[PDB]
């Protein structure tokens, strides 16, 4: 065997492979957002913005541009853009979901005009 004991904690996020991630809500309620769902050009739900004043953001798990397939034992991928919302709101401390990224396409190109 090559892994005995695995968490969705502390662990970083795999590509081309459905991994699960564990935030806890510790006091205040998460901080991100969400779009896509049902009746959107995207049928698969994703991160719009993270606020980092959220549990969400308290962990580093969950990066803005990230796809969503499930949450707290909830289908999402066919869930309408408000229902996954709710879907988000009626989880406990302990809120888990599953992510999955791409392994191609690299951008290693991307750096806006840094102005200020």
């Amino acid at each position: 065997g090559s892994s005995g004991s695995s968490g969705p904690a502390t662990c970083p996020i795999v590509p081309g492979q459905e991994m699960i991630i564990e935030i806890s809500k510790g006091r205040s309620g998460l901080g991100l957002s969400i779009v896509g769902g049902k009746d959107t050009p995207l049928n698969a739900i994703v991160i719009h913005e993270v606020y980092e004043e959220g549990a969400a953001a308290r962990d580093g798990r969950l990066w803005a541009g990230d796809q969503i397939l499930e949450v707290n034992g909830v289908d999402l991928r066919n869930s309408s853009h408000e229902e996954a919302i709710t879907a988000l709101r009626q989880t406990p401390q302990k809120v888990r979901l599953v992510v999955y990224r791409d392994e191609a396409h690299y951008r290693d190109e991307e750096s806006g005009p840094s102005s200020g």
